[PDB]
């Protein structure tokens, strides 16, 4: 029996950096939705464990905020407007899986805040929160400065919106089992490991980001992790806690890293160029995601 399924989400579901991309040539070209994202790979793994997903839509797309689940997404350069991801759900939809939230928190603006390299033109959406404060001072800015309060505001919007996201699912796919996928760990518990460049890399995992800024960045992912877990417990969703088991597959775990580096090259080629990972899962990190996700679904369908 087919399990009608809809895959939704942001750059961690679409798997920015893995190529080839689906819709290469059409407007959804700018979602940077790998053909082989954790959704594709989980589907296959599940199939040979005999679980048959009949995938109805995979509308993950990069840069997607939580409210793009219910508002139009505007793709860069005039690519166009994509319709609300809620539009993919059907009443007969029985399983919904995706990660949404990092962008509403605005983890991209926290990266650019801590890095002037990142403050120049890049395909990473967003602006520094305070573009006048200097990259270097960023571990203060969010720990003691104005950033500290900007964080609690964002975190308040994030909880209200995940609750709302959980409720439209419940409204439109009333029979649907909801799986919220958490983000894997970016920085390890021992930041000193970030101080070395990964085997075969010339740049550091997090480029020009002050080493003192790394533990704040984890503090802030921990939080977002907890916000997401709560959101799901309280909304009747299941959560795939990727952070808790990626403690040795971070950005900084050398060749066991599951997060491609900030400036490291993805597989994405735009004119004769690799576009960097930008802190997104890599092949290893995408296999963990697929595995952990395939694991929960199986659990949940039994």
């Amino acid at each position: 029996d087919p399990v009608p399924t809809v895959f939704f989400g942001d750059s961690y579901t679409a798997n920015f950096g893995i190529a080839p991309v689906t819709n290469q040539d059409s407007e959804r070209g700018w979602c940077f939705q790998a053909k082989e994202n954790y959704p594709a790979v989980a589907t296959r793994s599940l199939a040979d464990k005999g679980i048959t997903l009949d995938v109805q839509a995979d509308v993950s797309c990069g840069g997607a905020l939580i409210h793009h689940f219910w508002e139009k997404q505007e793709l860069p350069f005039g690519a166009g407007e994509l319709p609300p991801q809620q539009d993919a759900l059907k009443q007969d939809t029985q399983l919904t899986v995706g990660s949404l939230g990092g962008n509403t928190l605005g983890f991209n603006r926290i990266l650019k805040q801590c890095s002037d390299e990142l403050r120049k033109p890049s395909l990473l959406p967003g602006d520094p929160v305070d573009g006048d404060e200097p990259a270097a001072k960023c571990g203060e800015f969010f720990g003691t400065g104005d950033g500290k309060q900007w964080l609690d505001d964002q975190f308040e919007r994030v909880g209200a919106e995940l609750e709302e996201l959980l409720d439209r699912i419940g409204y439109f796919a009333p029979d649907a089992k909801r799986v919220l996928v958490g983000y894997p760990r970016l920085v390890p518990e021992d930041t000193t490991k970030c101080l070395t460049a990964a085997p075969g890399q010339t740049q550091l995992p997090f480029a020009d980001i002050p080493q003192d800024a790394l533990p704040v960045l984890d503090q802030i992912q921990k939080r977002l992790n907890d916000a997401m877990k709560k959101a799901a417990a309280d909304g009747g969703a299941d959560f795939v806690d990727l952070y808790a088991g990626t403690g040795a597959n971070t950005a900084c775990d050398g060749a066991d890293r599951g997060i491609g580096g900030l400036l490291e090259d993805s597989q994405l080629e735009l004119l004769g160029t690799k576009i960097p990972w930008y802190a997104h899962p890599n092949d290893k990190g995408r296999d963990i995601q697929a595995k952990q996700v395939a694991d929960k679904i199986e659990e949940i369908l039994n």
